[PDB]
């Protein structure tokens, strides 16, 4: 009653219509707490034994006399009839309201007060009675075992009181009822007063909506679903005995093994035969083609090129050139251009090097850095060269040793020239002592270092000429005191010529256009060569990529050998890396991709290495580099095959671990950019593959009939045909038997399976999910011309919502779009995004059906994650660990077989492991095989409605319309000679646009379904093998991870000599057991043969190329986990930070690069390598934006502070420590600087600290944007500088649906939608339109557009791309304005407060959180934030639907308020405080995965200590 007086007292002062929605929520909640507590306390005083606080069920049992060990044992048990399948451990922790113990009788009474007494009683009974009855039964079972002296009886009661308390005397007869009734009716009157008067009228509706949804949907429910009555399938009669008999008949004969024994002689013979075949089926060439994009040489140290030095170098270089005698038309062009450059005027010279802002047009110079060259002063040879230029397969003799000598000598000479020597933080100590000493100081004196810097300067000049207005003119540049000269022709592809002095370096004399002599000096003039933008960008960062690859190889060498590489080895590795980086060719990329699978194929007992070797000869060998690489691979593979200590691919060292050898080739493959993939050679290949598989499917349909191909063939048909066991066909009995075998293990967790399936939220709206409004590709609509548009899924979502009056759920959307035929096409390479996976994009209905199937199958398969399929986290290793431990335990034994009487034959148990890509999607698969599968699979639901929906979706994804690309159409229309295989491809498409494809789902997301199907087939194989040989204790296990699978076969071998075993096998054979012919020798071979045949019965073909068999697991502990999103090597992340930068501005480009480096560190990269990558990326960024010291936009040149005291958006550099970036974050440097400035100014009134504060205030004034969770950029807490952004030629569709002012107002008045996705149709439309206009979204959608790619390359050093006073100005103007503002700035109390607010072994996969989450906080942080900011009824409904526990939100809000006041020390109730500190909580909510080596736990401190330990490469520093 005292709490009621308290609440009434603090209700009295508030006038009606002044309390907010949340405050009214809290008032109502604690009023309900008091009114419940009155009855609870009265029952406690009358009958309950807990007078002070509620007690847990486990503690009640302990008090009642139940021993603790029995409770601990029972905690592992799961309640069978519990609706959620709760275990007894969780059941013990929850606290009933009242309990009493009388001898052996434990009586529980729960207190609830509600209008519907029966509903509350039923809810409490469902919560308590099932678990309590299970506990009582278990206690009786233990009593029967004698572990409990007396049996315990547990009874549960519910006392449910009406809202007016009229039934309290009937529910609980006591003499104190009248006072309780008076008190609770006073509470009810106060509740009515609060609900009806104290809330604002504009919020009132929301309140009742809350009051409807915070309770059990009293008067707010829709339930309009009515899942349609789709037809299912009737289970046919399938008997395991038929399959057993078929296997007996199949094994009675001899079957060919699908793999070959690995021997050095076999590999050498296969290589020789492939070479002989290749050299006779290709047109033979005697002249290797060019492979060096830039040819140059260096004899002295190279200084970076400057504008002043460039002029002098060009002058002296042209003076040298004019003294030469041309002999080729290219040399004539060179001489003409040099003569033109010499004959320019003084003002021409001034305007040539003048920046664009200071540039002035002239009769000879039209653009800066370029000059005009008319045809009048060109010579006849120059005109002929131009005319041949603008008016535009064979193989080398790899078998002949002459080409061997020539190519090997050339590449060895180039490498030898490259490797020739030319004439503080705790991390800093280790870096300067290990990495600087052994890597930087050695590679710094190499010729390749200066060659790479010269290459960077050359590529920078080429990019500078690549502008739209500059590509129409000629250009000349010089480098290294006139020793290198570059000529640019009027170029899309840019064309250039390089003239250098002959010397050590990148010289290929046989591919040079000519060599000129002027005495003792030789000048090599190369051919005019054309290069595109992607290769130019790859060349620009060639030095950085080579250095990163060398650092990674250094780290791996130290990890393997335990010491440091010698000088010559590291120099050779760097030379190889640089040579590979400078030569970007598709053939090299394919060769190195093939090597990643060739290496395991030769280091194991059996493999499919002939096919992999054959794949090396699929493309012609044109350059000498390809021959050298191929020969090095040949030698390495022959040595590896003869070795069954691992030789190194790059040097003369030998590794002790196979993972280092894998890492070498992985780094080699990742040295090649992804921009060269997807060209118009790989798209036609995929088109032809898909068309060929579709045509084969059509042929099988014509042969056996459509019904047999679609519904599968019968077993007796297989017994009479024996050709039906082929890919694209499946046996119904096999599918049903696999389903039964999987049900054998799925039947023990029916409740868990049903709960998991129903937890997928088949009722929540389709388009309110992040996966349906992402940036992934999608197929649009059939245009007028008849082609299929390539759009983005967000655009299609907007289009659908425009014509739809509501946001349908998944099942409803499937209902509306059920009759639309599925369509698919190949993604356009110019519209690919980062989130795109695969090459096929489908329409919206296809994605809906695939999502239905994927959700259903993932829900089913999650419940066996401990046994066969690994997803992630704790269950990512349990399946593999269990399989390996069981295999080892079984192998640690002997087998005994009874031949006759008690005499036994002894057998030694051996193991063999097979790794196969069984799960991987194949273009020749049949989806209809799933229809009979899910029809028989057991899900535990009480009805088949959802199962029938899944079956119907699988039926509707059977037929697809595959559309051919416009580019391929134009290319096929181009050539005059059509190949016979091209003719069939065209005949596949009847209208020239689309063709029907059946069976294949075209890379649709069905990975979990395929994995489950493969697991079922493996279980079927295990069962049938057990049935075949009951007397043999054969062993079989398997595991699946992503697309890979590992099978362990434990077989028996004859001990001593093989005499009794063959005798027993024969005796079985004459006994009628013909299937014992296969078990004679190498029983594992027959095991795998039967397993492969059974898998083929389900149309799963084990790849005869990439499958690896060995008696041990060396290639299987790495490849099995390779492919996951967490096992990705850090080399790709490190190399990707130097390219594909957002180009959104200096600050966020630097943030993206540093975040990529931090992520690479999290993937297992050494701290020193990560620091080097950070340094390289920042150097590149500062060079690009011109903020590096000594350059134009250096902050120190226009600010009164040092470079380290400048905010990052104003050209600052940040912490520059990878350890501080990983722990604190990217933007914590600004907060630290602001904290230092605040502390200095508030305690010493220092002028410079005030200047820093003024700089921060100016940054805040420039741009103060609110955080949106869909922004792909980096959010700045203390403001940012707005930069000019790429403008596409045509804006995306629907981007202009709403004006910018309307979207700004909508964002201002809807703060909740900055953290949650709206559920209503109109709100979702506005949200999606606003997202479509976000600059970080527009930039991401046009990531691969050529215009954006060129725009990112342009140096922003002298471009007006900064926003200031509503005008576009250069960066230094912004810096000057910032300085002027900071000079005349005075601190104010509001600014003071705002500033204070703004500042406040074995490899495993531990996942951590930056600051973790409070255990009291049950819902997600964004849900709680949306709850706090929600005002409108619609947004509150969206929050309530989004939250996992809508009832417990005010509790979470109060908990977060208390936590903020504890650690941050701020109060939430004040305005705008959350608008400032919410992004901090959002980032802290997210969790990050780190690859850690050791026994490190999941807490942040443990991983920090692990990184401290790994600070040193060689020695432990604990």
């Amino acid at each position: 009653m005292d709490k009621y007086r308290e609440i009434h007292n603090k209700l009295k002062e508030f006038s009606p219509g002044t309390l907010t929605a949340v405050e009214c929520i809290d008032y109502l909640d604690r009023l309900y707490a008091v009114r419940h507590d009155i009855v609870d306390q009265m029952i406690k005083h009358d009958w309950s034994d807990n007078k002070d606080s509620e007690e847990a069920i486990g503690k009640v049992l302990l008090f009642a006399g139940v021993p603790s060990n029995i409770i601990t044992a029972l905690e592992k048990k799961i309640i069978p009839n519990h609706p959620t399948g709760k275990s007894l451990k969780a059941f013990f922790k929850m606290t009933p309201a009242n309990y009493k113990i009388s001898g052996t009788t434990i009586e529980f009474v729960e207190v609830t007060v509600t209008a519907d007494v029966d509903k509350g009683i039923r809810e409490k009974k469902l919560k308590y009675e099932a678990g309590l009855t299970y506990i009582e039964q278990e206690l009786h079972k233990f009593f029967l075992k004698g572990e409990i002296p007396q049996p315990y009886k547990i009874t549960f009661n519910v006392v449910a009181v009406r809202t007016d308390g009229s039934n309290i005397t009937t529910q609980w007869p006591s003499r104190r009822n009248d006072g309780v009734v008076q008190y609770m009716r006073l509470v009810q009157a106060e509740i009515s007063y609060v609900r009806e008067h104290l809330i604002k009228t504009e919020e009132r509706a929301a309140l009742e909506a809350m009051f409807n949804l915070k309770f059990n949907i009293s008067t707010h429910k829709s339930q309009p679903y009515y899942i349609p009555d789709y037809k299912g399938m009737e289970p046919i009669g399938a008997n395991i005995e038929d399959l057993v008999d078929y296997s007996k008949d199949w094994l009675s004969r001899a079957r060919n093994f699908s793999f070959f024994e690995v021997k050095g002689t076999a590999v050498f013979e296969c290589f020789n035969s492939n070479e002989a075949n290749h050299c006779q089926r290709y047109p033979m060439s005697r002249k290797p083609r060019n492979f060096l994009l830039i040819q140059c040489s260096l004899i002295t140290s190279y200084k970076p090129a400057t504008t002043l030095s460039d002029q002098i170098d060009s002058r002296r270089a042209c003076s040298y050139i004019l003294n030469l005698i041309p002999d080729t038309p290219a040399s004539y062009l060179i001489h003409d251009m040099a003569y033109r450059y010499i004959n320019l005027t003084r003002e021409d010279m001034i305007n040539y090097y003048a920046p664009r802002i200071q540039f002035k047009q002239t009769q000879n110079v039209r653009e800066p850095g370029t000059f005009k060259l008319t045809s009048s002063m060109l010579r006849a040879e120059s005109k002929a060269m131009l005319d041949l230029l603008n008016n535009h397969i064979e193989s080398l003799n790899i078998a002949s040793h002459i080409v061997q000598s020539e190519s090997v000598s050339l590449i060895t000479k180039i490498l030898s020239d490259l490797e020739l020597n030319i004439t503080d933080t705790v991390l800093d100590k280790f870096f300067q002592n290990e990495t600087q000493k052994y890597l930087i100081d050695v590679l710094k004196k190499t010729t390749a270092w200066h060659i790479g810097h010269l290459i960077r300067d050359i590529t920078e000049s080429l990019i500078a000429h690549s502008g739209l207005k500059r590509s129409k003119y000629w250009s000349l540049h010089s480098y290294n005191n006139g020793n290198v000269i570059l000529f640019i022709l009027p170029s899309s592809f840019i064309r250039f010529i390089t003239v250098f002095r002959i010397g050590p370096g990148l010289v290929d004399k046989d591919n040079l256009d000519t060599i000129l002599i002027d005495g003792d000096s030789q000048w090599g003039v190369s051919k005019v060569m054309s290069i595109d933008l992607n290769r130019l960008l790859a060349l620009n960062i060639a030095f950085e990529k080579a250095l990163i690859a060398t650092a990674t190889w250094f780290q791996y060498y130290t990890e393997d050998q335990g010491q440091f590489p010698l000088q010559y080895a590291i120099r050779s590795v760097f030379a190889n890396h640089f040579l590979l980086a400078i030569c970007q060719k598709m053939k090299l990329c394919a060769i190195f991709d093939n090597l990643r699978y060739l290496i395991p194929a030769v280091t194991s007992l059996y493999s499919g290495f002939p096919s992999l070797i054959e794949k090396l000869f699929e493309r012609p060998f044109k350059s000498s580099l390809e021959v050298y690489i191929y020969y090095n691979i040949k030698s390495l593979l022959v040595a590896l095959a003869q070795n069954n200590v691992y030789p190194s691919f790059m040097s003369r060292i030998v590794y002790k671990h196979y993972r280092s050898l894998i890492s070498e080739v992985t780094t080699c493959f990742f040295l090649f950019e992804k921009g060269l993939h997807g060209n118009m050679n790989e798209e036609a290949k995929i088109h032809l593959e898909t068309v060929e598989w579709a045509l084969k499917f059509r042929e099988k349909e014509e042969k056996y009939g459509e019904s047999l191909v679609e519904n599968g063939y019968m077993m007796w048909e297989l017994r009479a045909n024996a050709e039906l066991a082929e890919q694209q066909l499946y046996c119904q009995d096999a599918i049903e038997l696999a389903a039964i075998e999987l049900n054998k293990v799925l039947a023990t967790k029916s409740s868990v399976v049903a709960n998991s399936i129903l937890s997928k939220n088949w009722e929540e709206p389709y388009f309110s999910q992040t996966r349906n409004i992402s940036l992934k590709g999608m197929s649009g609509q059939v245009q007028e011309d008849g082609h299929l548009s390539s759009s983005v899924t967000i655009i299609e979502a907007i289009r659908y919502l425009s014509n739809s009056r509501h946001n349908p759920s998944l099942l409803k959307l499937y209902e509306e779009t059920r009759e639309q035929k599925a369509m698919a096409r190949i993604v356009r390479k110019y519209q690919r995004t980062e989130a795109d996976r695969g090459f096929f994009i489908t329409t919206l209905p296809t994605r809906c059906r695939l999502e239905i199937i994927e959700d259903y199958y993932d829900a089913i398969a999650k419940n066996i994650s401990e046994e066969y399929i690994s997803y992630g986290g704790e269950k990512k290793i349990l399946a593999i660990q269990g399989a390996l431990e069981k295999a080892l335990r079984w192998a640690s034994g002997e087998s005994f077989i009874e031949l006759s009487n008690h005499k036994f034959i002894r057998m030694k148990r051996k193991l063999m492991y097979v790794s196969a890509d069984a799960t991987k999607w194949s273009p020749g698969d049949n989806s209809a095989k799933f229809r009979r599968f899910t029809s028989m699979l057991h899900n535990g639901l009480p009805n088949n409605k959802l199962k029938n929906c899944v079956i119907d979706a699988l039926k509707q994804v059977y037929k697809t319309d595959f559309f051919m690309s416009r580019k391929l159409r134009n290319y096929i229309d181009s050539m005059e000679s059509l190949d016979p295989h091209i003719k069939q491809f065209l005949d596949f498409f009847p209208d020239g646009h689309h063709g029907e494809v059946k069976g294949n789902w075209l890379q649709g997301n069905l990975n979990k379904c395929s994995s489950l199907f493969g697991v079922a087939m493996s279980l079927l194989f295990k069962q049938v093998w057990t049935n075949l040989f009951p007397e043999l204790d054969c062993f079989f296990e398997f595991a699946h991870h992503s697309d890979d699978a590992l099978f362990i076969y434990g077989y028996l071998e004859p001990v001593d000599d093989g005499t009794d075993w063959f005798l027993f096998v024969s005796q079985q054979i004459q006994a009628g057991h013909l299937h014992w012919f296969s078990v004679n020798t190498e029983m594992w071979k027959s095991m795998f043969n039967l397993h492969e045949h059974i898998l083929l019965l389900g149309s799963i073909k084990i790849s005869p190329k990439k499958t690896t068999v060995s008696p041990t697991n060396a290639e299987f502990l790495s490849t099995f986990f390779e492919g996951c999103a967490v096992s990705i090597p850090f080399v790709k992340i490190l190399l990707g930070s130097l390219s594909d930068l957002p180009g959104l501005g200096y600050f966020d480009d630097l943030a993206a690069a540093q975040s990529r480096c931090v992520k690479a560190l999290d993937l297992g990269a050494s701290p020193q390598v990560a620091q080097l990558a950070v340094a390289l990326c920042t150097s590149k960024v500062e060079r690009l934006y011109g903020t590096a010291p000594g350059m134009v936009n250096h902050p120190a040149a226009y600010l009164q502070v040092k470079h380290t005291d400048t905010p990052i958006p104003l050209g600052g550099n940040g912490a520059m420590s990878i350890m501080e970036l990983a722990t604190a974050g990217i933007g914590m440097s600004d907060k630290n600087l602001l904290k230092r400035a605040l502390l200095g100014y508030s305690h010493k009134r220092q002028k410079s600290m005030l200047y820093i504060l003024g700089l921060f205030k100016f940054l805040m004034k420039l741009s103060d944007e609110t955080f949106q969770h869909e922004r792909l950029g980096q959010f700045s807490f203390i403001g940012k500088v707005q930069w000019k952004i790429f403008t596409p030629k045509s804006e995306f569709e629907f981007a202009d649906m709403y004006t910018s002012k309307f979207l700004e107002l909508w964002s201002s008045q809807h703060v909740t939608y900055d953290y949650i996705i709206p559920k209503g149709r109109d709100n979702l439309l506005i949200y999606l339109v606003r997202k479509l206009n976000d600059p970080s979204i527009v930039t991401a959608m046009t990531m691969q557009s050529p215009l954006q790619l060129r725009f990112r390359m342009q140096a922003k050093q002298h471009m007006k791309v900064c926003r200031l006073d509503g005008e576009w100005v250069t960066f230094r103007e912004v810096l000057a304005a910032a300085n002027s503002f900071a000079e005349n700035y005075s601190a104010t109390s509001q600014d003071m407060d705002l500033f204070q607010t703004l500042t406040s072994r074995a490899k495993v996969a531990r996942t951590f959180t930056v600051r973790e989450k409070d255990q009291i906080i049950q819902n997600s942080i964004p849900a709680v934030i949306g709850y706090k900011f929600a005002v409108t009824v619609e947004e509150m409904s969206d929050v309530l639907d989004t939250a996992k526990f809508p009832d417990s939100l005010s509790v979470d809000l109060k908990t977060m308020k208390d936590g903020v006041y504890r650690e941050l020390g701020l109060d939430i109730s004040l305005p705008d405080v959350m608008k400032r500190i919410a992004p901090m909580l959002y980032k802290s909510s997210k969790s990050r995965v780190v690859i850690v080596q050791g026994n490190v736990e999941g807490t942040a401190e443990a991983i920090c200590r692990y990184w401290l330990k790994s600070m040193s490469l060689v020695k432990t520093i604990r």
